[PDB]
């Protein structure tokens, strides 16, 4: 259960949809996010069972952000920026694998 890829993103918020830099953290089992890497607990834990798709986010050209990324849940769609395309690959690829080996 430990760690398989982290590292800081910029997400878009539910409350007035700006976007914030925080720190995303993803395991065998799970994807959160916390406030900054010091923080012991996590602002929101999303279950990799929970994920439809995980991919790049097709609207990314109307919403304004290079290397975006989205994880779609049946409640909601999480909204990703990665730092690079290359982390926005490296994202979706380790969060991706993740699901298949629950397989």
């Amino acid at each position: 259960s430990a760690v398989i890829k982290a590292g800081y993103c910029v997400k878009q918020g539910a409350v007035m949809k700006n976007w914030k830099r925080r720190y995303f953290q993803l395991d065998e089992n799970t994807i959160g996010y916390f406030k900054s890497e010091l923080e012991k607990e996590p602002l929101r834990v999303i279950p990799l069972k929970e994920v439809h798709k995980v991919q790049e986010c097709k609207q990314s050209d109307i919403m304004m952000r290079d290397n975006l990324f989205e994880i779609v849940t049946t409640s909601r769609t999480f909204y990703v920026q990665a730092d690079s395309p290359e982390e926005m690959h490296s994202w979706i690829k380790a969060v991706s694998g993740a699901i298949v080996a629950q397989r």
